[PDB]
């Protein structure tokens, strides 16, 4: 079909985010944030730990890791 | 469905620039910024903590945590 | 082709199933099979644990196995 | 409809001010000049004699040494 | 021709199978003849070991023997 | 004095043809050194003696001629 070149990454995003997964976000620079996926948009990825809301540049992440299985 | 490909980033952006909530600004390096939200455009903030301005370029920034709660 | 080489690489290291590693720009080292991919993005599997990856953060993907792209 | 209004303005202030700046890098280096030009992906900075052309995709911050009114 | 001169030695550098370091933004050095590449990686082989190298992580490419772009 | 527009392809130009050796910076601090023999949008070509290096400007922090450019 057409081209759909986030459809692997807005399926897993919305996924985490629909389901509340924790889930734990790597940096380049070794830096591991932790929380549940908010929202997003093409650039960047809003997290929640508690109270806390974290704004992440996805152009600052290496990998994203569920800690629990999505069904993407 | 619709997506906004800014509405996340700009949201977050104009509502602690309009609150004035103070903000910690991480770099890709560890560096940690902080001050207020002055204005933005698509590549850069400007971040003020008291006299001093700076011009931050959003490609170095890890992620932005508010000191208080966004309403977004 | 703008992507003819790495499209090519990543679905035969898909379809095959072959074990990668993944380098990270920090050093960093992950090793799975490829479930997906898109523009920006590779899904890794190493047994129950699914990695989203961000191709901008990877160096270098070394197959297990040679692969006949 | 205005990417760039708030980068040009102070690239452009601090240049016509001649305001010195400091021009941090990715790397923790620190430049200091002032910014003789810039386009959309370079400043070109001064430092007495010494030219330096800058990649903007190197640069962490920028810090004029005098307040900008901009 | 924004490719114009990439695009000049990479491929002079495939054709003539001259053997490369290359070096990547963490300091790591790769090492092998450029078998293949498109817009954002290159294939490099070394031997039997096949590498898919993202651009993006590349510094510089030193040929080991003159090009004639 | 200000190029808002072509100031980097004026710069490399310049230092090209004045055939000037220049520092190359890259992010991860190695200094390359040579003179600029070609370039294109995102390449540059650097020749030092015999030796030829591609550099991705993407990898490049600062580039500092050794002369002053009359750009
Ligand atoms: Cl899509």
């Amino acid at each position: 079909g057409s081209h759909m070149p986030y459809k692997l990454q807005e399926s897993f995003l919305n996924t985490a985010r629909k389901k509340r997964v924790k889930v734990s976000v790597y940096l380049v620079n070794g830096v591991r944030l932790q929380g549940r996926i908010r929202s997003f948009d093409l650039f960047t990825i809003l997290l929640e730990d508690g109270k806390q809301q974290t704004l992440v540049y996805k152009h600052a992440i290496t990998t994203i890791v569920p800690h629990e299985r999505l069904e993407i």
